[PDB]
């Protein structure tokens, strides 16, 4: 049983750290996506003068 | 009869000492088991934050 624990079971510290990092990455990517879609607005300024 | 006494009969001093030691061992093991089952709460602590 203890060997099966060493084989199939997961370690919660690493999982929690990885999940927190992944959530941080997701929010950061969402913000960068918003900025990227905001970038092309300069062409409207070009056209208007 | 006395020869049979030296063979099949028990010595109460040794038996009482063993009984007391066994009771102490049982209670100590119960306490250690309680502590062992109490250990894994740190994972709940991790998940909470």
């Amino acid at each position: 049983s203890e060997a099966q624990s060493r084989i199939q079971d997961a370690d919660y510290a690493t999982e929690v750290s990885n999940m927190s990092k992944a959530q941080i990455i997701q929010q950061a990517g969402n913000s960068v996506l918003a900025k990227a879609n905001q970038v092309p607005q300069q062409v409207l300024s070009l056209l208007q003068g």
